[PDB]
């Protein structure tokens, strides 16, 4: 499969999440995603085929994971934006007030701005701390997907937020959305990964 930020993948033939970013760990290919999407060794499938397994994750506390892929996967430095693509150029962290977009299998590519950093989400499973908050909308299924600036600086992966009864926060004003992402920097250093760029 071609690995691109934002696309759908399933875990153990049950849950759906979105790919965050293609990365490598020495000769191993992989992608970063949300830790709540799977447990270590869960099987990831893309378009019905097995592409790899969860190699490590932390959730709750943090919300991060990486999936190691088979050699036959093609890693690409890109995030989906409809039929088009945003090129991944690096991981400079943007500041509060910067504009950012996110991509995932449920609401597609949505943009907004970063409104706060170091937020704690109190999930049923336990608190997740240190998340960055943006106001781009999102929905169930977007978890694990990419958060990137138009300039190509990868920011983090979708963790969670205030979904409404219709499964997303797109029907409420940006001023009322809380869409939280796990910062990418700590995930790359915690697992020794390098981002694929173009
Ligand atoms: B994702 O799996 O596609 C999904 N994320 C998701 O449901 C996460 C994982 C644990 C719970 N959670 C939430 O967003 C919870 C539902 N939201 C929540 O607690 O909002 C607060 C504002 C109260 C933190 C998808 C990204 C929505």
């Amino acid at each position: 499969a071609n690995i691109v930020g934002g696309i759908e993948y399933s875990i153990n033939n049950a849950s759906l999440c979105s790919v965050g970013f293609s990365v490598t760990r020495g000769a191993t290919k992989g992608f970063v995603t949300a830790g709540h999407c799977g447990t270590v060794n869960a099987t990831a499938r893309i378009g019905g085929a097995v592409v790899g397994t969860f190699a490590a994750r932390v959730f709750p506390g943090n919300d991060r994971a990486w999936v190691s892929l088979t050699s036959a996967q093609t890693l690409l430095p890109r995030v989906a934006n409809g039929s088009s693509f945003v090129t991944v150029r690096g991981s400079t962290e943007a500041a509060v007030g910067a504009a950012v977009c996110r991509s995932g299998r449920t609401t597609g590519y949505q943009c907004g701005t970063i409104t706060a950093k170091n937020v704690t989400a109190n999930y049923a499973e336990g608190a997740v701390r240190g998340l960055t908050q943006g106001n781009a909308c999102m929905g169930r299924g977007d978890s694990g997907g990419s958060w990137i600036t138009s300039a190509g600086q990868a920011q983090g992966v979708m963790s969670g937020g205030n979904v409404q009864s219709n499964g997303n926060n797109c029907g409420i004003p940006a001023s009322q959305r809380s869409s939280l992402f796990e910062r990418l920097q700590p995930i790359l250093s915690q697992y020794g990964l390098s981002l694929v760029t173009g």
